[PDB]
């Protein structure tokens, strides 16, 4: 049955947690992507936003060189063919 979920998962969803990685992933909300682009920044310092591309056909990734205690907004973009993004996932995490 559902298990009412059982967030069958288990292991913390979250495993790269080495340097408080972060590991999340998500739909190619488009087979014409051409690439994915992840964007992860402080949601508190502020600090500069950094990138990460991904071929079409990622669809997860890990964020490590994470600081620890600290909250993080994370964003995916997929790249179309012609370059452009578009809003796939946008989720924060805490450290």
């Amino acid at each position: 049955g559902p298990l009412g979920s059982h967030l069958v998962a288990t292991s913390e969803s979250v495993t790269e947690i080495t340097a408080s990685s972060f590991v999340v992933s998500w739909v190619s909300a488009s087979d014409t992507v051409s690439g994915f682009r992840v964007e992860y920044e402080l949601s508190e310092e502020g600090d500069e936003p950094q990138y990460l591309d991904l071929p079409s056909t990622a669809t997860s990734v890990n964020i490590p060189d994470l600081l620890p205690g600290r909250k993080y907004i994370v964003n995916v973009y997929q790249i179309s063919e012609d370059g452009e993004q578009s809003l796939i996932l946008s989720t924060s995490q805490t450290t």
